């Protein structure tokens, strides 16, 4: 197999209800769409999710960016993900929306190359995926509200965005709490809004309200500060932007800064790269939850979910991009209906056509 030529295109989807955490609002999943032909007819679909106040990077550099790997790698192999990253890599000393873009197009072409839906080539352990559903920053009686809807759609897990202060912040979880009951799982993501202290703070308010773990609660660079949390409440702790690749990941599991790991394809460039983080999570006894950039749409939580089933220690899902489109950019892949379960099908690659 080789790839005969890349093309990439803007991609503007609308969302449903203006979404907002502590790091800034969003109303538009704006994002790069890629196609790679290969020589036989092939075409692998990818995506590049950029999200300006998480990693910097812009829709207009991802498109760039895309456009230079993409002239790079005719010839080559999909198959050959090593050198297709070395190649990328080279190329851009970062850019994780622009190389994940090209890294799902090349695993969709594996899977349809072999035949295989892509989950079996990531691990096979499962063919579908369970996930939560956000809730964007907002007043404690509607965030409590919104919420009773989604467990009225079936959801069983809650993500809850805070971050405008502990003061706010903790009304606004115990109002949801004692408004949907407590056989719901209620994680709790602050994007770096709190100091340690503060944070310790906060958490330890929330004691008797049952939260499932709590989502980078200092700033990604403050990692001392990050630990500080960590080991002193008993509450599972999660980092996120404190981590971006897999070099993030072992500086984390060696510092044993955190209880559990957010991945996102986004983030780290690619399913290549977020299988190293995996690894080196579960070797080091540290769980995995697969995220997703609220910019991306179908392509890149399909991408996700296939990796998420099939990888026994990802163990958690915030694959709920799909949710606020106002529309699909192509067809198949996971469904932009409200439901927690993402069942992967028999069909090749990602399972995505125009
Ligand atoms: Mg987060």
């Amino acid at each position: 197999m080789k790839i005969k030529q890349v093309h990439v295109r803007a991609s503007k989807i609308k969302l449903k209800e203006t979404f907002t955490i502590a790091l800034g609002t969003i109303e538009s999943a704006d994002s790069a769409i890629v196609e790679i032909e290969t020589e036989e007819g092939l075409v692998g679909y990818g995506e590049g999710g950029p999200g300006i106040f998480i990693t910097g990077e812009t829709l207009a550099g991802t498109l760039e960016t895309i456009e230079l790997f993409g002239q790079a790698i005719i010839g080559l192999n999909p198959f050959n993900i090593e050198k297709i990253h070395e190649v990328m890599d080279k190329i851009s000393a970062f850019a994780p929306a622009a190389k994940a873009a090209i890294d799902i197009a090349c695993y969709d072409l594996m899977g349809q190359k072999a035949q295989l839906p892509l989950y079996q080539l990531l691990g096979g352990y499962d063919n579908q995926v369970i996930t939560d559903i956000t809730l964007g920053i907002d007043e404690p009686n509607v965030m409590a509200q919104k919420a009773v809807e989604k467990v009225k759609l079936g959801f069983d897990t809650l993500k809850i965005k805070v971050g405008t202060g502990i003061e706010a912040d903790i009304a606004r979880v115990k109002a949801i709490r004692e408004a949907v009951g407590f056989d719901i799982k209620l994680r709790l993501d602050a994007n770096q809004a709190w100091t340690p202290k503060d944070a310790v703070k906060a958490i330890q308010a929330l004691a008797d309200y049952q939260i499932e773990l709590v989502e980078q609660p200092v700033k990604r660079r403050d990692l001392e500060g990050l630990k500080y949390v960590t080991s002193q409440v008993n509450t599972t702790i999660m980092a996120d932007e404190s981590c971006f690749d897999a070099q993030d990941a072992l500086e984390l599991v060696k510092k044993g800064t955190v209880d559990v790991i957010n991945i996102k394809l986004m983030k780290c460039g690619g399913i290549h790269e977020a299988l190293k983080i995996n690894q080196i999570c579960e070797t080091a006894g540290i769980e995995c939850m697969i995220g997703c950039m609220a910019e991306e749409t179908t392509i890149g939580i399909t991408a996700a979910a296939h990796l998420a089933a099939a990888q026994k220690n990802i163990t958690r899902a915030d694959l709920d991009a799909t949710f606020g489109l106002e529309t699909a950019p192509v067809t198949g892949g996971v469904s932009l209906e409200a439901k927690p379960l993402l069942e992967l099908g028999e069909a090749a690659g990602l399972g995505i056509s125009h």
